[PDB]
């Protein structure tokens, strides 16, 4: 189908005979320099290349109160998710209309110039609310007032260079790259696949399922951009994905990556997908259950509904311009070896058998089996491989305030104990003396899968710069992870009582 | 590079806007009509893509002259292999100059209008010895002397379409779509690696070297197109490919199939190859121990020395303007684990290992072990689901002339006894009543793994309808493969002569 809006917005193509002379004004001594966040780069290569036509800039306050408020740009564009240009008062006071700022990449990399239309400071509560239905705790919410700027700059832009990706040179396609990619193939008719997470049988079946509705060949069209908080990483997934796009009978599916940043917006985020879908060159879009959705706040309720997105999207079905392929819960078939749609199915009579994600997870924390049924053996490898169960798992003992110990013969009792152990981890009496530079290193041992012993609280201005991910405290206080009976327990029943805590939480098994 | 001759002779391109208009004149009721053969479809193919820049059709008799006797066109250019045009007398009989003919494909698509210039009969002997080497049993001068038409029609070609391929829609990269592939990956240095056989450990292995040697980029291009008679079928390589392409680090080689029909024609045909790999983008080409050679002839005499082809295209050096990566003997060294040229080592102080095709094939045709150093597992086992061992393979027994016991009885005989073994084969009594249509569907029974018990010769008029692989003989004369003691010899007796055969032969293994 058409790019949304008419005209597929390739500004790379567009501004191919200024690069040389928008480089040079990027570089220029006098110009006003910003450098993107992460998440402005995803926006803005989706920007640049037209993927988020009819778009050619980040949105000035009348796109985005129309968006926020109507779901549509000022002059009735069906658009749903906000693309602004988020800053800071300081940087936003230095800024007026008719401004040209330089957009840059890791302050090395000149991306873009924008030239400014308008500054001003929304009302984030609107914003929160309105687009994102306000609860707290929900990813795009937690982003929009613990890391956005509070002023966006509204303009338009001019190409430089789509931002720099050293991974996968050949997989991400632009929209016209993908669109020679079909036609070349003669793929007149094309359904495409979103997803974040990894694919398992189910998601094989309902992509084959849902070629053979539409009579369309199959788009895998994965998030590599920045996605939900706590996902699996996108180089595990690639992998899963390059692996199970070999399930698919030879010469029906493509695997094409897409640089987007998810605002884990549910329904709103469904339209968006399709939009985007559309300019990408797809002409159907699949929209299974929870689409995009966070699943559930810490109170246990729903961000939306199973199938919020479906019916938000099939309001709009005529003016979408793009065929969407809807899903009920697609479910495994215990008596018949199959999967499908939980909506033909059930009414007992059929047993059902499922695997949430969180049951995954701790099938991967604790090394148990998975399923034949459930996944491809090959990607559960990919991805045990990536998210290895406890025992071969970091991991780090924080010596609290409160210990009357000696913490140098404490620190040194347990690197003997648990170097008596064996099974290839690596351990290390770690002091980081509360400097930052050592601070922000914890996460990476634990990330490599160490044990540290750590000798000393950090201050707690200090406790930001450390993840918490399996960082354990031992204190007599009831906050303490492993609690102490008192501050001068002995240090042999201190060694006995971290051992058996590691222990029952697998990072120790015998 | 730049296309040999400065310009891609990309004739899709440059007719794209005549597409409709030589549709109509190929579909008219008045115009002369050629249905290209196989070997034509390969090199219209490579002549309307591009491939064999600045060839824009088939060589007229001053072309074809030069090349045969000077490894040349008329205009000097560089040209080692002629591509000709060839039919038979009664059509070159109402081809005239200056005509228009339509080369169509399966009898059905318009492929080309090709404008005559000429209609020639070459000298075959020439051709043969010049270009060839003289040997009646090389595959390029049976080719020519068994199926090659006796006329020659050089003309200039105008591209309605290139050949129809349903298989590996995405897979045959033209020049430009391949020059396409790379620039998108920034890829300025390529090396590309010819190959019509499946590729092993030691393949994988030289091209890594190359890669590492000339820095730069890997381009796997196996001919898809006709090869040697007797290879492993393209789509079984291609599996092979695909599977052996993983085995590279990420992100450094590309799987492009080449429609080339190779002619075996060693040096020549390297110097060939060189030329066609520049066209298609690559900056380096591989050329290994006795390229594109087809062995040794009867007498067990080489048709090329193993490294002819080097020597011929170093000697062009100069004028092929893409860079020659040779490899002298790549091997196994068994007590270093690892592959090596053979002239950086040996000192007879270093012991070698190498298992040759005909070992190979062999190890394949009776279910033999492949060590897991030649070859990766995923590799043979694609080769031996498609080239399976004796017990998996089909065969026919055909009583023969000679016999005088009941056809009848000994054909019913020899089915309930090959039935009394199981093991999955299917077995038919097949009478051909010497029906070139029943008698072409032996082989293909064969192919199948069937057994077939023919109560009955053919007439030695239809031999040639009728392949040779796993048929035998049943017959009292010294051409027979199961002999009889005598005509009459009682039907148990004939029978645990032939069960005994095929199990000697692997066919039935208790
Ligand atoms: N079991 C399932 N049944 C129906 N649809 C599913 C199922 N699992 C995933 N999907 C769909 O697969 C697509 C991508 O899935 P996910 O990667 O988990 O999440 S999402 O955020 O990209 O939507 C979505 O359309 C989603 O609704
Ligand atoms: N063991 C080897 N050592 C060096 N070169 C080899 C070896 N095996 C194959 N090659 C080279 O690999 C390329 C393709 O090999 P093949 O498919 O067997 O035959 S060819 O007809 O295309 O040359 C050629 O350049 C060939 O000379
Ligand atoms: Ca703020
Ligand atoms: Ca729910
Ligand atoms: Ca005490
Ligand atoms: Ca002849
Ligand atoms: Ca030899
Ligand atoms: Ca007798
Ligand atoms: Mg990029
Ligand atoms: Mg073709
Ligand atoms: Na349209
Ligand atoms: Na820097
Ligand atoms: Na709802
Ligand atoms: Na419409
Ligand atoms: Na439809
Ligand atoms: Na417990
Ligand atoms: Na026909
Ligand atoms: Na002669
Ligand atoms: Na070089
Ligand atoms: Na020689
Ligand atoms: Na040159
Ligand atoms: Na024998």
């Amino acid at each position: 189908p058409a790019p949304h809006g008419g005209i597929l917005q390739d500004l790379i193509a567009r501004d191919a005979l200024k690069k040389n002379e928008l480089l040079s004004e990027a570089q220029s001594s006098d110009i006003l320099v910003w450098n993107l966040t992460p998440r402005q780069l995803c926006d803005i290569e989706l920007i640049l290349n037209g993927g988020f036509s009819p778009l050619t800039g980040f949105l000035n306050e009348n796109d985005y109160s129309s968006v926020v408020t109507d779901s549509r740009l000022a002059d009735g564009t069906l658009w749903t998710i906000p693309i602004t240009l988020d800053v800071d008062e300081a940087f936003a006071n230095q800024i007026k209309p008719d401004t040209r700022i330089a957009l840059f990449q890791d302050d090395e990399i000149p991306i873009a110039i924008l030239t400014v239309q308008d500054v001003y400071k929304p009302n984030k509560t609107i914003e929160a609310e309105r687009v994102f239905r306000g609860d707290p705790e929900h990813p795009a919410i937690s982003y929009l007032f613990n890391v956005a700027g509070d002023y966006y700059v509204g303009g338009s832009l001019e190409a430089i260079q789509l931002p720099q990706h050293y991974d996968y040179p050949g997989l991400r396609k632009t929209p016209a790259q993908l669109r020679l990619e079909f036609q070349s193939r003669q793929w007149d008719r094309v359904v495409a696949f979103q997803t974040r997470n990894p694919m398992h049988r189910a998601h094989r079946e309902l992509t084959v399922r849902a070629a053979r509705e539409a009579n369309a060949k199959v788009l895998i069209h994965p998030v590599v951009g920045l996605t939900k908080p706590g996902d699996i990483d996108h180089h595990t997934r690639v992998r899963v994905y390059q692996e199970i796009i070999k399930r698919y009978p030879n010469g029906i599916a493509f695997l094409s990556l897409l640089p987007l940043a998810m605002r884990m917006s549910g329904d709103r985020e469904a339209v968006w997908h399709a939009i985007i879908r559309k300019n990408y060159g797809a002409s159907h879009f699949i929209v299974g259950r929870d689409h995009a959705g966070p699943g559930k706040n810490s109170k246990g309720v729903d961000f939306y509904g199973p199938y919020d997105a479906q019916e938000l999207v099939e309001s709009y079905k005529h003016e979408l311009d793009i065929e969407v392929v809807p899903f009920r819960m697609v479910t495994y078939l215990p008596d018949e070896d199959r999967y499908a749609p939980i909506d033909q199915i059930d009414t007992t009579k059929t047993r059902t058998l499922n695997i949430s994600g969180t049951e995954l997870r701790r099938r991967l924390r604790v090394g148990g089996e998975i399923p034949e049924w459930f996944s491809y053996p090959e990607v559960v490898k990919i991805l045990r491989e990536s998210n290895p169960p406890r025992p071969k798992q970091g991991f780090s003992i924080v010596l609290g305030n409160s210990l009357t110990v000696s913490r140098e013969q404490l620190s040194i009792a347990l690197l003997s104990t648990f170097l008596q152990f064996g099974g290839g981890r690596y351990y290390k009496i770690f002091e980081h003396n509360n400097k930052t530079e050592l601070l922000s290193l914890i996460q990476d041992f634990i990330g490599s899968g160490s044990g540290l012993i750590i000798p000393d609280q950090w201050e707690d201005d200090k406790d930001s710069v450390v993840g918490k991910q399996n960082v354990y405290l031992l204190d007599t206080s009831s906050s303490a992870d492993i609690q102490l009976e008192s501050a001068d327990e002995p240090i042999s029943h201190i060694v006995q009582k971290v051992v058996l805590f590691l222990e029952d939480n697998g990072f120790f098994v015998f």
